[PDB]
């Protein structure tokens, strides 16, 4: 009953946020102004609700969006893919940038076109909620760093990771989070990546509907991955002993001075070293309790042993972390003689 005779732009520029959702329409709207035949404002009003007047008066004179760059934000040819069923689409972002949105109206209306630029930002670290987020060394296997923070994370958001060579480019605000480059989900202080020393893990957050707010990069340092455990936290000094006084086919790994705390664990002799753990991993952990089943802290401990195999044995401290590996070859001298069991 009411037709749609002038439009006119407010600005130039709009500037998406995470608020828009990744949807240019409901900005572009609020960017115009729709008057009728009798210069009365065309409003969508509240007290009809699941029909917005404003965009359908913009429909009933509008007869495509071109956009500068497709990739950006795709072109609406056919009209009726603006839509206000729940929410306000689709001026689709696909990717962050900036665009001149072009608004071409119908021969009828003679409404000349209408350009309005639209720049929807990448996201960025002002965006990211949790303080302090940074990669130190891994405790689950070697050549493994660690996510950690000072703060939590806002209630609701979650914490994705990319791990390659080359940074994952910037999402645009708002726009739902990429399944697959952004698929590895983070729990700070627990989750752990595989990297080696000069690649850079890409991190962006989201929120509560899995729409990209935040976006962190970090370079992999050599100092930021975890290394195997070394004769630098090997503080005791273990002699493997035999003779007359050990029982025949077995060492006494004779043990001199570990600190106040400190266990020591070996290995199950064998033709070749057993692997050396992560420095920081629980002893508890199955491989690790498994393969270093055999507590020699007393220096009381004597176990099997022949002569060209090796026995490995872990300095665990005082809170059940491994800190220390060396690996022993055996002699036949430090194999023990005496009289059986
Ligand atoms: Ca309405
Ligand atoms: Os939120
Ligand atoms: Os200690």
């Amino acid at each position: 009953t009411l037709k749609a005779t002038v439009v006119t732009k407010k600005a130039d520029l709009i500037e998406l946020d995470a608020a828009d959702n990744g949807d240019a329409l409901a900005k572009l709207l609020a960017n115009l102004d729709i008057k009728d035949q009798n210069g009365n404002p065309m409003v969508d009003s509240a007290a009809t609700p699941n029909t917005n007047e404003k965009l359908q008066a913009l429909k009933s004179v509008l007869s495509g969006i071109v956009s500068s760059d497709t990739s950006v934000i795709g072109s609406v040819s056919n009209v009726d893919n603006l839509k206000d069923d729940a929410s306000i689409s689709g001026l689709a972002v696909k990717k962050a940038g900036t665009v001149t949105l072009t608004l071409v109206f119908n021969e009828d209306s003679k409404i000349a076109p209408i350009a309005i630029t639209v720049k929807a930002p990448a996201a960025t670290q002002d965006g990211v909620t949790v303080t302090g987020l940074d990669l130190v060394p891994g405790v689950t296997g070697v050549g493994k760093t660690k996510f950690t923070a000072t703060d939590k994370i806002k209630s609701g958001h979650k914490l994705y990771y990319a791990v390659d060579d080359s940074a994952v480019p910037a999402p645009a605000v708002g726009t739902t989070r990429n399944s697959t480059k952004f698929a590895n989900e983070i729990t700070v202080g627990t989750t752990e990546v595989a990297a080696n020393a000069g690649q850079i893990i890409t991190v962006i957050e989201v929120d509560s509907s899995d729409r990209v707010v935040g976006y962190k990069t970090f370079t992999v340092e050599a100092a930021d991955l975890s290394v195997a455990a070394d004769k630098t936290g090997f503080t005791a000094t273990v002699t493997p002993t035999g003779g007359n006084q050990v029982t025949t086919g077995k060492t006494l790994l004779a043990v001199s001075d570990l600190a106040n705390g400190h266990k020591l664990y070996a290995a199950a002799a064998g033709s070749s070293a057993a692997a050396a753990p992560v420095k920081g991993i629980a002893y508890t952990d199955t491989t690790v309790r498994t393969t270093y089943g055999t507590e020699v802290t007393s220096g009381t401990v004597e176990v099997d042993a022949q002569d060209g195999q090796h026995i490995s044995i872990i300095e665990v401290d005082e809170n059940g972390k491994v800190v220390g590996y060396k690996d022993y070859t055996i002699t036949g001298i430090q194999i023990g003689t005496k009289s059986a069991s």
